[PDB]
């Protein structure tokens, strides 16, 4: 762990995200901040075309250009979708698309808003001395008023932070596998399982901050993409950067590195002969920061912990490994239970495909256990 | 150069491939060796459907179970595509599917024939002592008679080898970036550039040995997979193993580890952007020997050569870099020249999707140049 951009406190989240851009990009910042207003009042799209072409070079360091990608991503989502009710836009203005794509190419990310810049790069502590707890922090950007995006992004971010506690351990696991020290390894697996169960609570204790009208709410349509989307059948033209419409997938927490990482570590079959599930999740790595998608790979570069633990005929080891897998099914489940409270409930007078997707992943997790319970 | 299985003399190719399996696997070694005979006669699908389900216990050392993969592989393509005319099989026999997937999950490869299978692990020396040259060499397997097998696989392999002479220069490039030895880098870069030049020269001098009407021969039908293939809507069933029909891509020379690794090294980033071709080559990585994707990624873990050369304001070093890109572009252009000559022209008396895919891969290589202003 050196140049994988995994922070030891906040994990895959961008630590202390920059919340102010150079004055040069104030018009960008303005539209972005006042997203909820500009949309409902209708002038957003106008205020977007009002923008002249700005160069991205004044974005000197990593963090600033990161905030830029957030600012522009939102602006883009706001522009494409508008009030969200159906008035789409098939062409993104050159004075936005060109900077967006240039910077997007630079940071190695598709020119669409992703989990990495919408959750992990979209936050700040209120009082910089009080710890990272919900009541001490806030988002930087939301789409419309009462979309609960504050709570949605913040909790996910909090679960993301909570998982970092286990990342620290990973080298210990691979090292303890190499030098062949059962006791250290077993010890370390329990510690991971311990941290993954710690993540369950931040999920439990903090599920209070999303309103049952959040899917059916204005969100979800703002995180919608233009890949296989009937509304932009062929994708969005990024005017002055691409002669042709390009398709990019929308938002999915499949772009959260955390869960993929431990899916990999524990050898949970996430390539399992393809299938929408394992395949989707894979090509969702293309939407992760180049350093994180790189860390993921690197884990598979390492030998399987699952193949090791099997072969040792070690009861305490299996249980320890099972304890981690149990921790994931627990996580996936409470997530799934929370999801059903949000899809067949606000289906009141497409949403069942997701229900399957979740369940196939969770199932692949469950089938990984070594004691059937 | 460590645990990546990159032979000093033969690159990514299997060091010295095993010709004969263990005595046990003779029910297989027979079929595959007499495979052209058995397709035309229309007895292949039958002989396979009446076969002993030999267990994978007796194939042990690396060279053997890779030969096993090749054998089982061709057999599977023969059994699915039949004569190459219409008639198709959607299910693979328990007796041959199960030991194949047992060996596939074992060797961490997908249960389809691969470039690594039928090019890297498919050859021999007629005269064991003398150099690796065309006439000195012959393949181990084929599908039909005059089906263009030898030349295609052999020329590929010979270019793959020719290119490998550079893989050994890779560590220096990263050492010279670390120790910061400007001269050493420039030198090592010119050498890599020259290795690519030499491989194009090899391509020139042996291009003929590939049969002029190879694309249209049954070959392409036998190298067809079951991923986004209309003919196998849901993909092949490996029954006994997985109850569901599973989905895997047919052979593409985008599984050639060398070409991808020079893309990576020079920072051509074919694997970035999330676009159609971007996601493809990234997915083809899963169809490479495990030892090999790891190496590809290691390269990706390392600092960017392109970045380093851009930063230094060093025209000599810039030039030596371009030399490499030009050399990789030349390599691709000549390839595209012969692809046009073999596939476009004879179409008259998908054919475009292929031409487009190659062109972008070439274009995004040509675009990686430096000295432009
Ligand atoms: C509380 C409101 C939430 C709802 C309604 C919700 C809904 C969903 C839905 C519908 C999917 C499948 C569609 C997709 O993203 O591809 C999903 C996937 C996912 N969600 Fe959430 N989610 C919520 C909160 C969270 C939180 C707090 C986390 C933790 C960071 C999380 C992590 C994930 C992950 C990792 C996936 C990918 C599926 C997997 O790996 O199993 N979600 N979510
Ligand atoms: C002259 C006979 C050949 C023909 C007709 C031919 C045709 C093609 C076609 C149609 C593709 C795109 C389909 C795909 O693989 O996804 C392709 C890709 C490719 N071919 Fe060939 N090929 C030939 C010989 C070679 C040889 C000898 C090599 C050297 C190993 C080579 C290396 C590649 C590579 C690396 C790709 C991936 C795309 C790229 O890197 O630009 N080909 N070839
Ligand atoms: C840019 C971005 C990406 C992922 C997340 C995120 C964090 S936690 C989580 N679970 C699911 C998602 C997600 O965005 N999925 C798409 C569908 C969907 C989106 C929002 C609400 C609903 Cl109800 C359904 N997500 C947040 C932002
Ligand atoms: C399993 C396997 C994979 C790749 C190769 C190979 C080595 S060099 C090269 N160029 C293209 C390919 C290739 O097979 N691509 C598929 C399209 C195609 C192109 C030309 C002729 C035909 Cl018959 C088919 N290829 C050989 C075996």
């Amino acid at each position: 762990s050196k140049e994988y951009h995994i922070d030891e406190e906040v994990g895959f989240a961008l630590p202390n995200p920059q919340e102010n851009l150079p004055d040069f990009y104030n018009d960008w910042m303005f539209i972005a901040k006042h997203l909820p207003d500009l949309i409902e009042s209708g002038q957003l799209r106008e205020r977007v075309e009002k923008l002249n072409m700005l160069s991205i070079d004044h974005l000197t360091d990593h963090k600033s250009q990161r905030l830029a990608r957030l600012v522009l991503g939102c602006i883009t989502m706001a522009y494409v979708w508008g009030k969200g009710h159906g008035d789409v836009r098939k062409v993104l203005p050159r004075n936005i698309a060109v900077p967006y794509c240039q910077l997007s190419k630079k940071l190695e990310l598709p020119p669409i808003l992703v989990y990495a810049d919408c959750v992990l790069a979209n936050w700040k502590k209120k009082d910089p001395n009080k710890p990272l707890t919900y009541e001490n922090m806030d988002v930087l950007f939301s789409f419309r008023d009462g979309d609960c995006s504050k709570g949605f992004f913040l909790v996910s971010l909090l679960v993301e932070i909570a998982a970092a506690s286990a990342i620290k351990v990973i080298p210990t696991v691979f090292k303890a596998m190499q030098m062949q020290e059962r006791d250290t390894l077993l010890k370390a697996l329990l510690e991971i399982a311990s941290c993954l169960e710690k993540a369950l609570q931040v999920f439990h204790q903090i599920h209070d901050h999303v309103n049952p009208k959040a899917f059916f709410s204005v969100l979800r349509i703002y995180l919608s993409g233009w890949k296989g989307n009937p509304q932009l059948s062929d994708g969005l033209v990024y005017e002055g950067f691409w002669e042709d419409p390009k398709e990019f997938a929308g938002g999915s927490a499949g772009q959260s590195s955390v869960f993929q990482c431990f899916d990999v570590l524990l050898g949970i079959q996430q390539t399992a002969g393809g299938g929408h599930a394992a395949q989707f999740l894979q090509d969702m790595r293309r939407y992760m920061p180049p350093a994180h998608r790189n860390f993921l790979c690197s884990l598979e570069s390492n030998p399987s912990v699952r193949e090791f633990v099997l072969s040792k005929g070690d009861a305490g080891l299996r249980e320890a490994y099972d304890a981690c897998v149990k921790a994931l099914v627990s996580l996936r489940s409470y997530h799934l239970q929370i999801v059903t409270k949000y899809i067949l409930i606000p289906a009141s007078q497409g949403g069942t495909d997701l229900m399957n997707f979740l369940k196939t992943v969770r199932s692949t997790t469950e089938k990984s256990l070594l004691k059937e319970g």
